[PDB]
């Protein structure tokens, strides 16, 4: 075929069972469009089994909970990989024990791993694909308050928003479109935008204990592990704290390194520039645009600063 | 008529000037809903010369510059007053020495200034509403970048990023529209997302110098006049962190004082619970969701605090 969400849609009316799968650390989107796919189905054909299995992270607990799948149920059943890069980086593993497999993603087509592969990269988030899908098939009707719920927190957090370039007309419209069914975005939104008091105080000192340049284009925070055990957190905790300074005016390029005792993992992402290059140079590497390096010592980490801060004399 | 949309028009159509005004504190909305109207009828009648008159807020200086009104233009000139409750708070105020007035807000209607009043009470924004006016008169091609530019930045201030309650499903339609026209609104939004780092050092205070209860519901931060010198900063500039602790998960009101020397100035905001209430006990008042009050003492303060706690009791 030429029109894949028929072939999609076919291969669901026959089976009479059919689970959905995500990738391991799953978001909002993640989260969204696989309950979302569920919910939709198990409104379309509540004579079917419909299962969505994943490791369950409670931060996301709000959006919906997840299915204890039996793992012998994967005997004649139809799997869906929603919304995952590569397969390795699937959550349940037991998904290749399917009849067919099928997936949708949005991110770039590099494993094509699946019989049918759906990947509309140049969508907000699999949750817009799940809409675009649905739409396809007149059941905006169908649908309701409990579907459109997770379809929207899934766009909104893939999005930030509709903050991210990736936000489209055509995303803000499908935003639109599931508003207008009851479930309070201002509420469900909160609840997503919660944080623990706990951290609070030391992100205070994130902010009291910068490093900018004399033109603001660079911006650092080092986390000694004394400061780790000052305000009682752990190494992971503390690094979720990166993007804490990026709204600074003018900010180009920022790297935030914490302690971890043998090695300070040091997380460097950039405004709008490739930064994974000096990332390899240190042995590190990713995108270009947030990579991460583990130096052995503040003394390198300050080496890295210098290679960073270098970068920004070919631009100006 | 019924139209009111049309009877502006048509006024328009009958002058070769026409100057545009807004509410004295400017804000993103009040910016690009006046520079909007004004970028628009500039597109459809160049033969005539549109203005807008303001104080000019440097903050808002990348939405648009104004223009320098010589108060004798006003002769035969119509007045558009875009964005403002109530008369006495419209900034420049030469606005009624002109031909005819007309006013175009989305605030409850009780000052009906004006010649010809449009109120859209449940519109997101004056800006929103300007994007109805100009869509209803198909001028959706004659528009460009350069408009909407305002237009979206004004719903996306007014709704702190189609976040708060005041955002509906045809308010996403509109910013889904907007976007359509090239101007990229990741850079535009940064450029408003931008903080001053001055101040961020002090906000890392409040972070760790908080007052949350055993309920986590009342939280509260006092400003005393050490640390306004402490770190340096006007008792105003301080002021404006009252929501550095409202995303504190299960926070349902919370109070901010910060003291200005003869008087401890706080501002106090709560989740969803008529406040304004106890703030009137202390000779204060405002809005039942973010009132204001100006006590003598922080002995008196914290009677304050007594009295807003209590107010918990009565819901649960
Ligand atoms: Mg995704
Ligand atoms: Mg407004």
């Amino acid at each position: 075929m030429v029109e894949i969400f028929n072939e999609i849609m076919q291969r669901v009316k026959e089976a009479e069972t059919i689970i959905i799968h995500r990738h391991v650390r799953p978001d909002p989107d993640a989260y969204g469009s696989q309950l979302g796919l569920k919910l939709y189905l198990e409104r379309k054909f509540p004579e079917k089994n419909i299962y969505a299995t994943g490791e369950a992270e409670p931060s996301l607990s709000f959006i919906g909970d997840l299915d204890e799948i039996d793992d012998s149920v994967y005997s004649d059943a139809l799997v869906i990989v929603c919304d995952t890069a590569n397969a390795p980086r699937i959550d349940d593993q037991r998904y290749l024990n399917g009849q067919s497999l099928i997936k949708i993603d949005h991110h770039p087509a590099t494993d094509q791993y699946g019989d049918v592969n759906f990947v509309n990269t140049e969508a907000s988030s699999t949750s817009e694909i799940i809409f675009d899908f649905i739409s396809h098939f007149n059941d905006l009707s169908i649908i309701d308050e409990h579907v459109a719920r997770v379809l929207y927190l899934g766009i909104v957090g893939d999005t930030g928003r509709f903050l991210f370039s990736n936000t489209s007309p055509h995303t803000m419209e499908v935003a639109s479109q599931l508003l207008a069914y009851p479930f309070n975005h201002n509420a469900e939104l909160n609840k997503m935008s919660e944080k623990d008091p706990k951290l609070m105080p030391f992100q205070g000192y994130v902010l009291q204990n910068f490093e900018l340049s004399d033109s603001h284009e660079y911006c650092q925070i080092k986390i000694t592990n004394d400061v780790l055990k000052q305000f009682d957190i752990q190494p992971n905790e503390a690094s979720q704290f990166v993007n804490t300074v990026a709204d600074i005016s003018g900010l180009k390029i920022w790297m935030f390194g914490v302690d971890e005792g043998d090695q300070i993992r040091c997380r460097i992402r950039s405004k709008g520039i490739t930064i994974n290059d000096v990332a390899n140079q240190f042995g590190g590497g990713g995108h270009p645009n947030a990579s991460g390096v583990s130096v052995y010592s503040w003394d390198e980490f300050e080496e890295l600063a210098q290679a960073l801060r270098q970068k920004l004399l070919e631009h100006h």
